[PDB]
């Protein structure tokens, strides 16, 4: 049988604070379910260590969103509230399976879309430069569609091992740190000045596969969301 992931201590926190969608956005574990055991083959306790998240078909998600902790309704906050706003992660991307292709691990998201996705990709050309087997930055500067509504950039080759990110947001300024190293420092989110709908995201959100069928995999041995204010 599959162990929920709620059985250890390490995601205790998060799950106090998220709601889990599955396989769309629709609702399927409250923060109530989830601290309760809820699990299934989507979301379950890996290795007794990590928080698992699958997902096949494309557009498809596994995917915990940030919620006011102790039961609450949904978060939304503001890039040009003042106060900074902090995800935390350590990650282990396993090798995705044939016919997966992009599978995005974190996120910060509003009412209608994603100010920020951090991506795994198997391969993409950016600025000129192939990468191949990667993680990537795909920030919103506007919701059009031409290149210039967005800022895409390298962060990390994937690693077999766990691999630390922080997202903070302050002051209408965004900085992603990978492995304790500033890899996008100070990103412009003025744009989105006054959208106070914005919260949090992690899990996996397959995109672009080539195959419904195949099964989006990411593992978490930690995720949390840093209140400044305690």
């Amino acid at each position: 049988f599959l162990t929920a992931v709620s059985s250890i201590d390490t995601f205790l926190p998060v799950l106090n604070e998220a709601k889990l969608q599955w396989p769309t956005s629709a609702l399927a574990a409250s923060s109530e379910e989830l601290l309760g055991g809820y699990v299934g083959s989507q979301f379950y306790l890996q290795d007794g260590k990590y928080m698992q998240f699958q997902i096949a078909g494309s557009s498809n998600r596994c995917e915990l969103r940030q919620m006011i902790p102790d039961g609450g309704s949904e978060i939304g906050w503001a890039v040009d509230d003042g106060t900074t706003h902090t995800a935390t992660s350590s990650i282990v991307v396993p090798e995705q399976v044939d016919g997966v292709e992009e599978v995005t691990i974190m996120q910060i998201h509003s009412g209608e879309a994603p100010q920020l996705r951090i991506s795994w990709i198997r391969s993409k050309s950016l600025d000129g430069v192939a990468y191949e087997d990667f993680i990537m930055s795909t920030v919103r500067i506007g919701t059009g569609d031409s290149s210039d509504n967005f800022v895409k950039t390298h962060l990390a080759d994937r690693t077999a091992g766990a691999m630390s990110f922080q997202i903070d947001v302050k002051d209408s300024k965004l900085t992603i740190t990978v492995n304790g190293n500033v890899v996008v420092n100070g990103q412009d989110l003025s744009f989105w000045d006054g959208t106070d709908s914005c919260y949090f995201k992690a899990g996996a959100y397959n995109n672009n596969p080539t195959s419904e069928s195949a099964t989006a995999r990411i593992k978490f041995a930690a995720l949390a969301w840093v209140d400044h204010h305690h």
